């Protein structure tokens, strides 16, 4: 029997929350336990109350202490008022009782919350409105790729990207055992989720987890309860679940009128939190965080591509379905399939084709959707309000579409003693909550893809100092070194130099319109740095030797000949020189990179008109551009062991993606090259392919397609940070927190 020891927090008849899952509950939980009786509200009679054992809540005198009230007592029977009645006060100390070493922290999430329905729902949710408006907040929060509920969830928790913590999706194929595995154990997965994190540092924890059975009046009561008990059992950190609105999402569509009902019940729900902490004198005590894994798009059924449409052989492939495609052999020794012909027998097939297939290693890096074995090679970025099915009603709503969507970003607010008064903070990523909930609790967090910092702007307290990482390789600086007849071939630095993160030997070298870091190892650049303020020639086939590098670290225009596949081109480009005499500069060997023919048409279009239109929009800019190695799809810069090809029978080797850094004024009316205050930034990560397969009217002028693909892959800094093991912004005007969010910014384009 349960006897008293319901809910507890740790062979026999089990009481647990969990327990109903597991069905090893004791016959008299839904007794004791689950009471339902009478309801979940007091009213003016029920007061002056037999503290009843048959009841789901108390109105007793007895009701405070034993801490087992209903949510609106205090509110009904002794004057005081509903939480969301009174103005806000600011919190400038944690108001806890004695003994407590800490504010708690509870975790509201929700599953499906995008990010409208703050706007769209503020008459229908006054409760989560007040939370809104006193606390901290962002216009959306976003969620990983993809965008499902199990990889968010433990996302929120580990600080990882669904490539490294595992949770690539419900059903996942490994190809070591040859079996699927179909979704919980926290325990066989990746990272350390942040209950285990608190419970290794001393700090207890409450359940993440809930039964389903068990309703959201009684999860709330639960953690109230567990909140007066004494300090050698408290947990400090603890979080309820809401399958809704994704629920009725799923069923009615995010604008459906259906909609309206769940997020008032959801406001409830956090009405009775706060009425209930109030009542306990923890509202001024606890931090609140109310959060969501993702958002919600229109999708129906007769919006659905056929891929029996494209492919000769459908029944040879195994396709899961929906909001992302993933394809994959269905047949072990099958000769007749071939991934090549998969791809090219889905790309563009039709003017309005409502996905487009992918290689993962080709899909945007922003993604991070690829280093993991249990992610099928063939992947399909579908368009968003679309589905994918193999080959030829319940919904109207769905989610898994790319992260950058609007349909499905995702909200939240931070509530709490420790979070900043009535502060608006801008939009930031999920995998930087757990850095910031390690935080409120006073822990050293594990390893994760967050970047501690550069959330420190949504605290009031708490922060911890961030420090710039060290150079591991100090630069050389070569003179005038050698002769031209030594060669068989054939301002510009606002933010510092980026600092070289590990060994290896490179140069720095100075020119008039541009600075730039050649490794003598990899044979190019690193890094290329150039100002352009707001404000041709028949040489196309020269090159000059750099006299400051030796002819053995330099390429030759041999190999570039000897190559049908591949060309060059420059990093800082000849079109933007600033004289005649200069122009030479933007010719050294130095300035070369490997660049297909394709790619060059992204490449040029880019430094030719880009870049100018760019500086007269955002009054100047800096370019940083570089090569990056990623032969391995992990995210990180390579080895030379992990370069695959190489120009000609040369050494140089090819890189698979090509970055740029374009760097403002956030005052436009200050220039690039003058500011006083904030930087505005945008960057991105072009993948460097030998067609153009990827964007569909490739055939047509740049103008028509160009800088699309590159808003398809635009990228946060902190992304090529990791991918060429750099590190910029070492020497600006701002503090290093600010330089940091300034690094997570990533340019959305909607
Ligand atoms: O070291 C190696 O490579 C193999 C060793 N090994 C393990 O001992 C655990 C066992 C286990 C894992 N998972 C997560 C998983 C999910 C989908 C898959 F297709 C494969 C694994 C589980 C989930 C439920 C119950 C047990 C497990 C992952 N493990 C290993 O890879
Ligand atoms: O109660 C219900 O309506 C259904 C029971 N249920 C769930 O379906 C989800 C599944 C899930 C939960 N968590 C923990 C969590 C909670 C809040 C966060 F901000 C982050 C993580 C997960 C972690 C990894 C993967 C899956 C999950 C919590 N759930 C439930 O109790
Ligand atoms: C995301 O975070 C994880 C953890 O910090 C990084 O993964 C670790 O990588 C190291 C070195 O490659 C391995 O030895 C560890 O086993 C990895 N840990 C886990 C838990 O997977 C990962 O590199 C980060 N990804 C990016 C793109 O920055
Ligand atoms: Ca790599
Ligand atoms: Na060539
Ligand atoms: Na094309
Ligand atoms: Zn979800
Ligand atoms: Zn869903």
């Amino acid at each position: 029997s349960c006897k008293g020891r319901c809910f507890e927090l740790q062979p026999d008849c089990r009481c647990d929350n969990l327990c109903k899952s597991y069905t090893s509950c004791c016959h008299d939980f839904d007794e004791l336990c689950l009471k339902t009786a009478r309801g979940w509200e007091c009213t003016k009679d029920r007061c002056g109350e037999v503290r009843n054992e048959e009841n789901a809540c108390h109105c007793s005198e007895d009701c405070l202490a034993r801490g087992d009230c209903c949510t609106n007592y205090q509110v009904v029977c002794k004057g005081e008022s509903h939480w969301v009645d009174d103005d806000c006060e600011e919190i400038k100390a944690a108001e806890c009782p004695a003994g407590f070493v800490r504010p708690p922290l509870i975790i509201f999430s929700v599953d499906g919350f995008r990010a409208s329905y703050m706007k769209k729902g503020s008459k229908v949710m006054p409760n989560i409105e007040k939370l809104r408006s006193c606390g901290t907040h962002s216009p959306y929060m976003r969620p990983v790729y993809p965008t499902k509920t199990f990889p968010n969830l433990y996302t929120l928790a580990t600080g990882l990207y669904p490539e490294s913590h595992g949770i690539v999706g419900n059903s996942m194929y490994d190809p070591v055992f040859d079996a699927t595995f179909h979704l919980f154990n926290h325990r066989w997965w990746g990272g350390q989720p942040l209950w285990i994190t608190a419970t290794k540092q001393g700090v207890k924890a409450g359940t993440f987890f809930w039964s389903v059975v068990i309703p959201h009046e009684r999860r709330i009561l639960t953690i109230l309860q567990w909140l007066t008990l004494p300090d050698h059992e408290r947990p400090s950190v603890y979080a309820f679940y809401s399958e809704q609105p994704d629920f009725s999402g799923h069923k009615y569509g995010p604008f459906g009128p259906e909609m309206t009902n769940p997020l008032r019940e959801i406001d409830k729900i956090v009405g009775q939190l706060m009425d209930g902490l109030k009542q306990l004198k923890l509202h001024r005590c606890v931090n609140v965080i109310f959060v969501g894994d993702h958002g919600m798009e229109d999708v129906t059924c007769d919006r659905t591509e056929f891929l029996s449409n494209y492919l000769t052989n459908v029944d040879d492939i195994t396709l899961v379905p929906g909001t992302l495609g993933r394809i994959r052999s269905k047949f072990s020794n099958n000769a007749k399939y071939d991934p090549k012909a998969i791809i090219a027998n889905l790309t563009c097939k039709k003017p309005d084709q409502h996905f487009k297939p992918y290689l993962k290693q080709h899909l945007p890096k922003r993604l991070h959707y690829a280093n993991n074995r249990r992610i099928e090679d063939i992947h399909l970025l579908v368009e968003r309000r679309w589905h994918v099915a193999r080959k030829p009603c319940f919904f109207q709503g769905d989610h898994g579409f790319d992260n950058k969507v609007n349909s499905m970003q995702t909200v939240f607010v931070g509530y709490g003693s420790t979070f900043k008064y009535k502060t608006k903070v801008p939009p930031f990523e999920n995998i930087e909550l757990y850095n910031v909930m390690c935080d409120l609790l006073g822990l050293k967090p594990a390893p994760n893809n967050g970047t501690h910092g550069s959330l420190n702007h949504l605290l009031r307290t708490n922060t911890f100092r961030p420090t710039m990482p060290e150079e591991v390789t100090r630069p050389n600086y070569p003179g005038i070194m050698y002769l031209q007849s030594d060669f068989d071939l054939g301002r510009h630095l606002l933010y510092g130099r980026p600092a070289v993160l590990y060994r290896t030997r490179y140069d720095i070298l100075y020119h008039t319109d541009f600075e730039s870091g050649y490794s003598e190892i990899f044979l190019m650049p690193l890094w290329t740095s150039y100002t352009v303020s707001k404000q041709p020639d028949h040489l196309t086939s020269c090159v000059r030797p750099d006299v400051r590098v030796s002819p053995s670290f330099s390429q030759n225009c041999l190999a570039y000949k000897n190559d049908k596949q591949m060309s060059y081109g420059f990093l800082f480009p000849p079109y933007l020189s600033s004289s005649p005499e200069a122009k030479y500069d933007a010719f050294l060997v130095t300035n070369m990179v490997p660049m297909y023919p394709a790619f060059k048409r992204v490449w040029n279009y880019f430094q030719r008109v880009l870049v100018k239109k760019y500086a007269s929009e955002r009054n100047g800019v800096n370019v940083i551009s570089g090569p990056i190695f990623d032969y391995d799809y992990d995210g990180l810069h390579d080895t030379e062991d992990k370069i695959k090809q190489y120009v000609e029978g040369s050494s140089i080797p090819v890189p698979t993606h090509y970055y740029s850094i374009i760097t403002s004024c956030l005052d436009f009316t200050q220039p690039a090259d003058k500011c006083d205050g904030p930087l505005s930034v945008s960057s991105f990560i072009l993948p460097h392919r030998p067609d153009n397969e990827e964007s569909c009217n490739s055939s047509e002028d740049e103008s028509k397609w160009v800088e699309e693909l590159m808003k398809m892959h635009t990228a946060r800094v902190r992304d090529i940070e990791h991918l060429t093991s750099l590190d910029f912004f070492r020497k600006t005007s701002r503090s290093y927190p600010e330089i940091l969010t300034l690094k997570t910014y990533l340019h959305t384009y909607e």
